[PDB]
């Protein structure tokens, strides 16, 4: 863990590095290495660090102990999904129109980024991933599995955000290749709002890149057989996780504090399928229902005022409170039978500073 | 035969996606949805990279090894579709193949073409485990498509950055998202050395260096004749770009299927670098007063300016003495079967087919 936080460095250098050997001149070098250095450092860095540390405790409970050459291996594979988080976000933020980030701006609205360089550089963080792992890992025996489980849980992501960003698009509710001249307004779709869709959302967008690759990597570098039949225990438990990191997440949207969460409430003006707006409709009167149907979904302060105070009216914070405590026994419950005490351990452990870090 | 296995890659792919556990209507709204993303993106352009591996593979050696062959052929053309949607939000492009480019369209947007670029990546290798997995080649396959993809990433950066502020002792202003840089060209950087450096990078090797070394790694070649293909794709991808920003200029966009940028949008280009070489110093000064501007009576000046130098005639005789170059290189590669694909590539390679 104490060599997690120290070899950032390390694997931001070693990558650095390999394009420090193009053919470039120097000066040309020197600017490559500048640009790209502050890429990494602004968009790896100041988050909680939970699926990386994640990679560590699982490979450290599934083996028993580890060297310093074991540890190198780990920790790249802990950090490339640190990197594979900073290109999802940088993108997402692209995508929801974010304002801050860890506290700070968003890296596509500085002046000296913009969203030309931010797309070039989503690319550039997810091939890195590809590069340090074949640089630390290309003679392992999992290392064709672990490249394998990459790109699959980045495809379900990608598939997750195209829902987050189109389940109440007009496409859904034929292309039109004709069209870029007139813009679609945001409305909502009611046949949409179901925890079905919603689950089939965050399960996607969350919960494969977020606890079942870390999990698998440190497995898989552990060396546990791709056919055992823990991976399937362990991909159901990342998918109870995942759509309770979710809706922790979707509630903080609206009742988080910016300062604390380090970035600021989107989704009632970005038009979301959010837990909050699904409890709400399961709850609310019929014509609280065409109140939501005007007033979601729009940069306007009463508008979004509105929203809130249904939020307020329906007690969400309650139902939030209430899911929590039954999804976390649900969790704890399949977390039981997994059947080794090591991953369990951590497992439980990671529950706990799921929300804070440590 | 390329063009008929077309279906089967896209289908391949999107039976992937379907194995998905998403909701029966899901299903079919992502079906719609990526099977257009595939054909927009994929189809009509020559489709000079895809039909380079079939070729080199021919030359270097049954229906299953082409299934092999046309995966990597059409995997390229699935690289080179990211990386048109990506440059076409960078350099705002307009039309891309004669139809408007994918990110302007009202039911994409940029927001949607950003996740799309990602799709189209990861599609590639997603196929290519599909088809080649067990082929003792796979993972050096897999290797040059990163590789050549990390070189165009770091190519793209450099055509989008060069002329910019941050590099012209000073950081990247993390504290900047409301003072708009306004684009002036840097005349340090106006040198036929920086521009081989961009090109070679965001052209050159996924251009050339990988649909060659696709053909060749699943033919079974292990090898220095590795390096002087890289050496002759440099060439190939050099004298390929030189071209397109010619086009940028010269061309006509019911040809070329997409509308001219370079000087409005500040891109350190050959018709840039040569004026800028064989102009007087005022001509110098109205370079710098007028390039990079999105306004018309500015990329007029610098037009006027490129009949002036007689642009249009450099750029002919450049073409004749490159030519000349690559099929010198092509002549030292000791391979008959190889030299043979690369001169024809070499003919067809701005018309296609
Ligand atoms: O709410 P999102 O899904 O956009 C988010 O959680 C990012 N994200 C992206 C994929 N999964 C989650 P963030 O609220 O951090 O902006
Ligand atoms: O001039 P570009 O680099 O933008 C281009 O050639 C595309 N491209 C992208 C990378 N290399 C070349 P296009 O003129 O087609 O828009
Ligand atoms: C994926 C979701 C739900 C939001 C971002 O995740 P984190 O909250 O794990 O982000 P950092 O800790 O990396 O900032
Ligand atoms: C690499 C360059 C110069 C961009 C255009 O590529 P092509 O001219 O190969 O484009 P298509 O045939 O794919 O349309
Ligand atoms: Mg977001
Ligand atoms: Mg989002
Ligand atoms: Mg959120
Ligand atoms: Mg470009
Ligand atoms: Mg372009
Ligand atoms: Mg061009």
């Amino acid at each position: 863990l104490a060599f997690f936080r120290n070899m950032y460095d390390k694997y931001r250098d070693a990558f650095l590095s390999h394009l420090n050997e193009y053919s470039l001149e120097e000066e040309i070098k020197e600017h490559i290495s500048k640009y790209y250095k502050l890429l990494f450092d602004y968009n790896c860095l100041g988050g909680k660090n939970n699926r990386g540390i994640l990679v560590i405790l699982i490979y450290e409970y599934v083996k028993n102990r580890i060297n310093s050459s074991e540890w190198e291996k780990a920790a790249c594979l802990a950090w490339c999904i640190e990197i594979l988080q900073a290109a999802f976000l940088v993108a997402d933020d692209i995508m929801d129109k974010g304002e801050m980030r860890r506290n700070k701006y968003c890296w596509y609205l500085l002046k000296d980024v913009e969203t030309k360089n931010a797309v070039n550089d989503v690319l550039l963080l997810y091939n890195s991933i590809y590069k340090l792992i074949e640089i630390y890992l290309r003679n392992e025996s999992c290392y064709v599995d672990v490249i394998a489980t990459f790109r699959d849980a980045t495809l379900k992501t990608i598939i997750g955000q195209h829902l987050d960003t189109n389940i109440f698009s007009d496409k859904y509710s034929e292309i039109d290749v004709n069209n870029i001249n007139v813009p679609e307004q945001p409305v909502i779709d009611i046949n949409m709002i179901n925890f079905g869709v919603y689950k089939n959302i965050v399960i996607h967008k969350t919960a494969y890149y977020s606890f079942f690759l870390p999990i698998v990597c440190g497995m898989l570098l552990a060396g546990i057989a791709v056919d055992n039949l823990i991976y399937k225990k362990i991909e159901d438990i990342s998918m109870l996780m995942g759509e309770y990191f979710q809706i922790h997440d979707d509630y903080l949207d609206i009742f988080g504090d910016s300062t604390k969460t380090g970035k600021v409430g989107s989704d009632i003006q970005n038009n979301k399928l959010t837990w909050p707006l699904i409890k709400t409709f399961e709850l609310c009167s019929e014509p609280d229902k065409i109140k939501i149907v005007k007033n979601y979904g729009k940069n306007n302060l009463a508008c979004v005022k509105v929203i809130d105070s249904l939020y307020e009216q329906y007690k969400i914070r309650k139902h939030y409170e209430s899911y929590e405590k039954a999804q976390k026994a649900k969790i704890l419950s399949a977390i039981n039978e997994l059947h080794h005490e090591g991953i369990e351990y951590v497992l439980k452990y990671l529950l706990e500073i799921l929300f804070t870090g440590v």
